[PDB]
C-alpha cells in the first residue's frame, strides 16, 4: 500500500529536501480530505466559505507558505511573518459550482510555486509563468475521491482509500493518448463562438476524411471534464467568445494547473495562441482562453486557429 | 431523521398492505447500498457482474418477487417456486458504464410492477406498459449517493448518509420546472440526427425570440443527466438517429423507470411521437427514443417533431 | 449477506404477523446505529441525553408502542394517542458510564413486551415479569460493534458492516458453554459481600478438587462483561451487598433483558433466590442481584446461596 | 483540526530534523490505521500475522529502521541494506488476543530507540534500557480508536477522526492522578501471589485507615487496562507468581512502552526492585513483572515489596 503521505516523504527523500514541500502538500492533502467528506454529506444540511478556510488553514499552519491566491478572496492572502514559509499556492478550494445541487463530479484545483524575489512577499509572488510551477494537481470528488498530482516527474493518480482513510496510488506516470475521439465544450455558446471554434466543432460532427464523429462530453465542471479527457483521450475547450472575449477560465488557479497536469502527461493546453504555461499573468484573476488535450487533437484546434487569423 | 427504511415501513402501515413492497423496496436499497460502497473503491481493485449479483439475490430472497429482468441477462430470471411474491422488477444493476475509468457519475434503475396475469411466471409479466408502474426510481452514485423514489404520490430524494449507513429523506415531492435553460445530447450524432431534432438543437442555440440560447450539459451517463434535468428543469434527448434506428436507451429497464419518476415530477417523457410509459412493450431489450424534461421543452421538441412529420 | 433488516422482515414473513414488531426492532436498530456514530467520535467533541432522545424518537414513530420506559426519565413514557401501538419498550440508551472516558466497550439494552392489559396505557403495562419478554437484546460498542438479539427461538449475534452501513448475521442460535473458567465481579466490594458470595469467590480462587483457579476479568461495563460470559462462558455477578442492599443493576432495563439473552443461550440468571425472568417487578426502577452465566457456575454459586441461608 | 501528522511534522520543524523519525511515525500512524479498519470489521470474516505484516512493511519502507523486534518474531529483524535507517523499533502489533472474539479493547503498543552501536545491525541494538526511548506509545481499539504518544515532552492523546480519517489531537501533555480509586489485576491468580501482593490487595479491599475500598476493574487487555489507568489513575498490577516467577508481560514491547507513557505522564512503573525502564534487557523477548500507575499507589505497593523482603 503506497499512501500519499508514504510516496511524498519518500520522494523528498530521495531529493534531500528540508521537508517544506512535503509539509506543505500533506496539509493540502488534509484540505482535500475534509472538503471530500463535507462534499459526501453536502445535501443532509457555504460549502465555498467552507472548503476555502479549511484549505487556507492547512496551508498557513504548514509554515511552508508566504503568499496564497485563493479564487475566493480578492486580494493575494500573505502569510504571518511567524508562519513564513517559502512557498506560493494559488488554489480553487471547490471548482463546480453549478454542479453541487444535482450531485456531479467536483473539484479543486492548486499550483504550487517557488518565491523567487528578494522583496517582501506580496501579490507578485503569484505572478509566475505557469512553467514555473514546482508542484500542481486537482481533486476529483465523483463516484470516488482521487487526486492528480505532479512535482515535474509525470502524472501519478492517487484514490482514497475510504475504509483506510488515506491516499493511495493507483497509477504511476500517466500518459494521455496522442488523439482521442471526444469533444468537450459548450456548445450553448456557439452563437458567440469565433470562426475557429466553429470550423474545429463542424470537423469533430462532419468529418471530411471518413472516420465517425467525435462523441459529445460536457460534465459542466472544469476538474471533472479534464480529467475524463486526461484518461480517455480527446480535447477539452473553454475559448474566448462574444460574451467572455478573453476566455472564462482564470489562469492562475483553473487553468495553469490542469495544464501543468495536461502537459506532464503528454498532451497540449493553449490559449489558442500559445502554451497556457507560458503566459505572464498580469492580475491574480485574469483570464484566459483555454484547450487542451491530446497533442493531435489540441494541434488540430491550432490548425483552425491559424487559418482563420 | 426520517430514514428511507422507517419512511418506507411507514408508507406500507397507513396502506394496510402485507410488507411485501416494502420487503422488496428494502432489498434493494440494500443491494444500492452494497454497490455504492463498491463504486467508491472501485479504482483500488465485473462491477458490472458483482451490481447484477447483488441486486438478483437481494431482490430473489425477498421473498416478494416472481420473475427479474436485467440488462445483464438475455432472458427474464424466474424466481423459484419456494420464493415466489408477486412483484416484478425491472433493472439496470450499474448504468453508465462508459464513465466508470473516469469517476463521473453513474447509477442504478428499477422499475416494479405487480404480476397480474394468471399464468405461469414468464417474460410476459415483464412486459407491461410503464403506465403500471408499482414503484421506480433510480440511485446516483455521485459526488454524494442519492436515492429518488416513486409509488405513485410524487417524488422523494433521499441521500445516504454515510455517518450513520442509511438513507435519509432530503427532499418531499419534487416537482421540475415548467421550463428550463438546459438542453443535454450527445451533439457527436449530428450527422446522423432526423430533421426534428436538428431543428430543436438550432432553436436552442439560435433562438429567434431574443432569449439567451440554452446551457448544454451532457454528462454521458443517462442517470446523472436525468437527475440534473429533474433538480434544474430543462431537457434530456437520446432520440432516434441513422445509427440507431430505434433509439439506443433500453424501455423497460432505462426509460420507462425514469420516465416515471419524470411524469411524476409534472414533466414529460416522450419517444417524440407518445408517451414512454404508454409504449407496449414487445421485447424485454427493447430500445425506444427517448426526449424527457420540463413540459414546455419538451413539448416545443413535440412541435418540431410535429411539423416535420 | 443476511441482513438484520432482511432477517427480521423474514422472520415476521413466516408468521404472518402485521409487520408491527417488525417495524419496531428496525427502528431501535437505527438508533442502536445512531448511537455507534456518535459513540466512534465522542472524544472529538450528554452521550446519556443524546442517545436517550435518538431511541425515545425513533421507537414513538415506529407507531409500534404504547409505553416507554428509559433509565434516563423517572416516569413512564406514554406514547400518543395518534402513534399508539401494543409494545411495551424497557431500555437503557447508553451503559456504562464509568468507561466513556477511558474507551472501554459500552451498550444499549432493551426488552420489548406486548401490552396484555386491557386498561389505557401506563406505568403497570413496563412492569411485566421478564418471562414475558417478546424480544430483547443489546448493542455492544467495542472494538466492533454488535447486537445480540432473541425473539423467543435462541440468540442471533449481528455485526456493524461498517463498510455497508447495515447489521449482518455472523453467529446463529449460540449457546454458552456448560462450564466456563472466567469469574466477574468488583472484588472492590469484598467487604461488603455477604457469606455465599464471599465462600463462591475463595472457592474459585483457590478449588478444593485439584482443578486451576477460575481467571478473573471484569470491565465494568455490564454489557462487555455479560457478552464475554455469552461467548467464552463463566459467571458475571453482580449480588446484593452492604452498600447495595437489594443489587445495584435495575431489573426492567438491564437486568431482565441479558437474562433472556442467557437464558435463551441455554444458562441461567438468578437473584441468588429465584430466577430474575420470574420476578415480577414492583416499580419501574427497581434494583436486583443478578447472578448469570454458564448452568453449572450459576448451579455452584446457588450451592453457596443455600448452605448460608 | 491539529492532525498527528501536522502535529508530528511540526513538533520536527521546530527541532531541524533530517525528518527520519517523522516519517517512521507517519509509517506507524499509518499501519494502525489499517489495523484500526481490519478489527472494526473482524468478524465479519490470522489478524496477529495480518497487523504483523502491515507494521513491519510500513516500517521498513520508511528508509527510517535498521532493526525490528515483534512478539510475533522468534528473531530480530534486520532492515535491508537498501533501506537502513537509524531507528529501532520493538512493537507488539495487536495485543489482548484473549479479548478479540469477545469484543473489548484491544491494541497495538511500540518503543523506538535510536540504534547508539558503530557495529553491523543486530538483536543488541534492541536492548537498549527504556530510559533510552526516543519516541514510545500505543493505539486503543476500544469503542473509539485512540493513540498515545510521547517523544519525551509528556504525552499527548489522539483520536481516529472516522469521517476525515486521521488522527487528532484531543489531549495534550495528560498527568496522570498522584492516587487513585482502581486497582487492577487478574486475581484468579491470588494462590500464586507472593505475600506482597496479597497484603496489597488486603490493603486495598479492606483499608485500615477508614477509607472506602478501592473499585476493582481488570479488561485482560494490558493496553485497556494501562489506558483507564492514565486517564483515571489507580494501579495495574501484572507481578511476578508461581506460574510466571518472572511475570508474563514482555519487556521490549509491552512494559518499556507502556512504562514510557507513565512515566511522561508523572506515574510511577515498576518490577517491584527497579523501575522498568532502568532494566537492561538480556534478550529480546525477556519477560518483567509490571506495576504502574499513579505515584502513591504505586510508592505504596512498593512498601509492601520492602517490608517483606
Ligand atoms: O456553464 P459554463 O459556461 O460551461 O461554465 C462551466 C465552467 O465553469 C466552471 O464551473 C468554473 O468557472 C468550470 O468548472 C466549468 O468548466
Ligand atoms: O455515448 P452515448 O451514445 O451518448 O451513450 C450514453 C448513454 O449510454 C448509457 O451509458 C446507457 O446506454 C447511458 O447511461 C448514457 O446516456
Ligand atoms: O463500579 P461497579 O459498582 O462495579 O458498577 C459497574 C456496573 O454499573 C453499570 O455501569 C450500570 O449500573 C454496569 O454497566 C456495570 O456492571
Ligand atoms: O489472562 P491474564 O494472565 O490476566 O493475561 C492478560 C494479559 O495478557 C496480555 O494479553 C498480553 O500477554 C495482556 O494484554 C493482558 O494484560
Ligand atoms: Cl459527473
Ligand atoms: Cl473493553
Ligand atoms: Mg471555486
Ligand atoms: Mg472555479
Ligand atoms: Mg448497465
Ligand atoms: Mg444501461
Ligand atoms: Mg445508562
Ligand atoms: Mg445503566
Ligand atoms: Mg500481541
Ligand atoms: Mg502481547
Amino acid at each position: 500500500m503506497l499512501t500519499l503521505t508514504r510516496y511524498v516523504m519518500e520522494k523528498g527523500r530521495q531529493a534531500k529536501g528540508t521537508g517544506e514541500l512535503t509539509r506543505l502538500l500533506n496539509s493540502m492533502l488534509t484540505a482535500i480530505k475534509a472538503i471530500s467528506s463535507a462534499v459526501r454529506k453536502a445535501g443532509l444540511a457555504k460549502l465555498d466559505v467552507l472548503s476555502n478556510s479549511l484549505v487556507i488553514n492547512m496551508l498557513q499552519s504548514s509554515y511552508s507558505t508566504c503568499v496564497l491566491v485563493s479564487e475566493e478572496n480578492k486580494d493575494a492572502i500573505i502569510t504571518a511573518k511567524e508562519k513564513r514559509g517559502k512557498y506560493v499556492v494559488c488554489f480553487d478550494p471547490l471548482d463546480g459550482s453549478s454542479n453541487i445541487d444535482c450531485l456531479a463530479s467536483i473539484g479543486t484545483i492548486f499550483a504550487i510555486y517557488r518565491k523567487t524575489s528578494e522583496d517582501e512577499p506580496s501579490e507578485k509572488d503569484a505572478l509566475q509563468c505557469g512553467r514555473n510551477i514546482v508542484a500542481a494537481g486537482y481533486a476529483l470528488y465523483g463516484s470516488a475521491t482521487l487526486v492528480a498530482l505532479s512535482t515535474g516527474q509525470g502524472v501519478d493518480l492517487f484514490m482514497l482509500d475510504p475504509a483506510l482513510g488515506e491516499f493511495v496510488l493507483v497509477e504511476k506516470d500517466v500518459k494521455i493518448k496522442k488523439k482521442g475521439k471526444i469533444y468537450s465544450l459548450n456548445e450553448g455558446y456557439a452563437k458567440y463562438f469565433d470562426a475557429a471554434t466553429t470550423e474545429y466543432v463542424q470537423k469533430k460532427k462532419f468529418p471530411e476524411d471518413g472516420s465517425a464523429p467525435y462523441g459529445a462530453r460536457y460534465v459542466g465542471s472544469m476538474v471533472a471534464d479534464v480529467h475524463r479527457t486526461l484518461v480517455y483521450g480527446g480535447i477539452f475547450l473553454y475559448p474566448a467568445n462574444q460574451k467572455s472575449p478573453k476566455g472564462k477560465l482564470r489562469l492562475l488557479y483553473e487553468c495553469n494547473p490542469v495544464a501543468y497536469i495536461i502537459e506532464q502527461a503528454g498532451g497540449l493546453a493553449t490559449t489558442g495562441t500559445q502554451p497556457v504555461l507560458d503566459v505572464k499573468p498580469e492580475a491574480i484573476h485574469q483570464r484566459v482562453p483555454l484547450i487542451l488535450g491530446s497533442p493531435e487533437d489540441v494541434q488540430e484546434y491550432l490548425t483552425c486557429v491559424q487559418k482563420n487569423q
